[PDB]
């Protein structure tokens, strides 16, 4: 019980890390598809 | 003590899957955003 209480601060530590991390990756890899594909192949439809 | 199993598995079940898979869910995404400079925009700089 003593044992599994460090656990259950690590598995809060290994959640803590991972719930933050997809907020950066989640922002930037959606934000970039908006915003880079709209200008990307848009402008390259419509100077072709 | 046999109840906080559960809220160590099934949270550590939580964290293998919500956290975990959804974030390379999101893999994805970058790796699109990727592709679509490095492929498009060299285009769009030659077209140009």
């Amino acid at each position: 019980l003593d044992n599994i209480r460090e656990q259950l601060e690590e598995e809060a530590e290994g959640k803590a890390d991972i719930q933050r991390q997809l907020s950066k990756a989640n922002a930037e890899a959606q934000l970039w598809r908006t915003k880079y594909e709209s200008e990307g192949v848009a402008r390259a439809e419509e100077l072709e």
